[PDB]
């Protein structure tokens, strides 16, 4: 009865948003179900294999708060968890496999596969080891008993291969895409273990998902091909499959096809969620954490490619997603990656934060543009920045003039927005430089005199900014203080 789901990456790489995607998924549905959520190494593939994957991976699901039940961090009942130390656990079942009528061994060199793949290309085909072509390929099917025989005497190297059936109907069924059929005709002979012994993944994740009581398998739809080949190894073994379900890919933001790094590049979004230092070429891509997403705001976004709570409540917290996520919900077509929407969910993050609690991400901006303010400040800025901002550090980019005079004036502006009125206030600042105060001081002028506030406010913004952007001047002016107000005033008088 006890919900026990794994996620299972290879070391070969960073985590995309669809991996990301599925260790959520993973998460959310073990722990609203009050059950296990494993962490399995899939590192078999040792020519493949990318120092450091495996820290990358915990540390993305440490920075949003996803932590496996059991791992090779954590331990855990059914250790090792990493596939590369289980050799004994497969030898066994290769023993066991091997007395079935659904294993052979195969001696195909990969001279000889690519020979019968020329043989097929020229013909406009496709090769595929299989019913049709196993008995004309060198295998335990093909050959002679005594050659093989002979073979294993000499120690030639083996693979060894799943046997599909002839003509067999699989009915599946899927949680996410439902019941379809597949004949074996239309499937091939995949490789189970290979020349060293190890297991291929498809043979290890059985292994392992039976050994580690896996109830529910939730993976990417780049696997369905290979559900027939699954549930074939589970009767094969003489076990009981775990569910299944089978997420679609997402889709590019625009135009047929999947979302890619291309569209990364292309558009100006990030793919991973880390930093990633490509070893090969040694260029970093940007991760969402460093790129100033919040974790908060970047698994909401994620888990809404392609659910949606019925209650269509689209901010959730990681608490409320657990309460509420239903995996009979999860939309079976594929869902469009938006960097609008990913943008979006962090402003809305943003937005509700302390000042207290951007502030020092705020000051590490600062220091990388070589600004220093009393904290005081800086706190009264992020508060009146911060709901424009997208990212953090739009409240120093967007904001430069709290710290910088204008050193020339947008012209159109200028022609938009004299001298003596400007002399007048500046007589009339020199008091408690306080917004609220300063604010009714430029009323009583502008109602001194015979002018519209804006009369005064549009010049008085210009001269401080440099264009018409920026808060409420009042506020403006408290933030730079009277010696500042007046300078910039000032130049823009003699300018
Ligand atoms: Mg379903």
């Amino acid at each position: 009865e006890k919900v026990r789901v794994r996620f299972a990456p290879s070391p070969t790489g960073p985590l995309h948003l669809g991996g990301v995607r599925t260790a959520l998924y993973d998460y959310l549905f073990a722990k609203h179900n009050g059950g296990d959520f494993i962490l399995r190494i899939e590192d078999t593939d040792t020519q493949r294999y990318v120092p450091g994957s495996e820290e990358y991976i915990m540390e993305a699901l440490e920075w949003i708060g996803m932590v496996p039940d059991e791992s090779p961090k954590h331990g855990g009942p059914y250790a090792p968890y990493r596939q590369s130390e289980r050799r004994d656990i497969y030898d066994r079942y290769t023993e066991q496999i091997l007395k079935t009528d659904y294993a052979y061994l195969a001696f195909d060199t990969p001279e000889e596969l690519d020979q019968i793949r020329a043989e097929f290309e020229a013909r406009g085909d496709v090769f595929a080891y299989n019913y049709e072509t196993r008995n004309r390929l060198r295998n335990s099917i093909s050959l002679p008993e005594e050659e093989v025989k002979k073979l294993l005497e000499e120690k030639t190297p083996y693979v060894i291969r799943f046997k599909m059936p002839l003509d067999r109907i699989i009915n599946l069924n899927d949680i996410i895409r439902g019941k379809f059929s597949v004949n074996t005709n239309t499937l091939d002979d995949k490789v189970l273990v290979k020349n060293d012994g190890m297991p291929t993944y498809h043979f290890a994740n059985i292994i392992d998902d039976h050994e580690m009581k896996i109830t529910h398998v939730i993976r990417g739809e780049e696997w369905l091909p290979s559900m027939a080949l699954h549930v074939l190894l589970y009767e094969a073994m003489g076990w009981d499959a775990p569910e299944f379900a089978h997420l679609s890919l997402i889709l590019k933001p625009e135009g047929k096809g999947k979302l890619s790094k291309r569209d990364g590049d292309k558009f100006g979004f990030p793919v991973f969620p880390l930093n990633f230092t490509d070893p090969a070429t040694g260029n970093t891509s940007a991760g969402y954490r460093e790129e100033g997403y919040l974790p908060e705001a970047f698994i909401n976004m994620v888990a809404m490619l392609g659910w949606s709570p019925a209650d269509n409540k689209e901010i959730v917290s990681m608490d409320e997603m657990i309460k509420e996520f239903d995996l009979n919900k999860v939309h079976k077509a594929g869902a469009r990656f938006s960097a609008e929407k990913a943008k979006w969910f962090n402003q809305q993050y943003l937005q509700l934060m302390s000042n207290e609690a951007i502030l020092p991400e705020f000051k590490k901006v600062l220091a990388e543009n070589n600004v220093e303010v009393s904290d005081e400040k800086a706190l009264k800025i992020i508060g009146l920045m911060k709901e424009r901002a997208t990212f953090v550090k739009d409240i120093y980019n967007d904001g430069k003039f709290f710290f910088h005079a204008p050193e020339s004036f947008d012209e159109k502006a200028s022609k938009k927005a004299a001298v003596l009125m400007q002399e007048l206030t500046e007589a009339i600042s020199s008091l408690d430089f306080k917004a609220e105060i300063i604010k009714e001081s430029i009323h009583h002028l502008a109602e001194a005199k015979g002018l519209g506030m804006g009369k005064v406010m549009m010049p008085l913004r210009l001269s401080l900014v440099g264009e018409l952007k920026g808060p409420d001047v009042p506020d403006l002016m408290e933030m730079i203080g009277k010696e500042e107000t007046i300078s910039r005033i000032n130049k823009a008088i003699e300018t």
